[PDB]
């Protein structure tokens, strides 16, 4: 439940199955599996797998999908905008990292200035 390190986030945006910017729509807990399901409204879709995220008809420019997280993380999900990264197995997305988006932007700009980011992304 510790946040990903900055190093982990920089690698994740290059190698993770999905990378999206967005916000939480709803949270449902699944105690039997000790996970929470986090429904996400995505406004920038950088990469994904297995069509986890699909267009929201009414809400132009946005996608909707859901990801799983350890229940310890889903009970204090937080507020605001995030960069979500993670992995897709058997059609189900599981969250890897979720820095606050404004924190991510600051970290990434510094990494880019240093030249240490292994890959480039532009989430606006």
């Amino acid at each position: 439940c510790r946040p990903c390190s900055d190093t982990e986030v920089l690698l994740a945006i290059c190698t993770s199955d999905f990378v999206v910017r967005g916000f939480i729509e709803d949270v449902t807990h699944v105690p039997e599996q000790q996970v929470s399901v986090i429904y996400l409204r995505v406004n920038r879709l950088h990469r994904q797998k297995s069509r986890v995220f699909q267009p929201a008809p009414e809400d132009s420019g946005h996608w909707l999908g859901h990801v799983t997280t350890l229940l310890q993380c889903g009970v204090r999900p937080g507020h605001g905008e995030f960069l979500f990264t993670g992995h897709v197995h058997f059609g189900e997305a599981q969250l890897g990292c979720a820095p606050r988006f404004s924190d991510f932007q600051r970290m990434y700009r510094k990494a880019e200035e240093m030249g240490i980011n292994p890959c480039e992304i532009n989430m606006e």
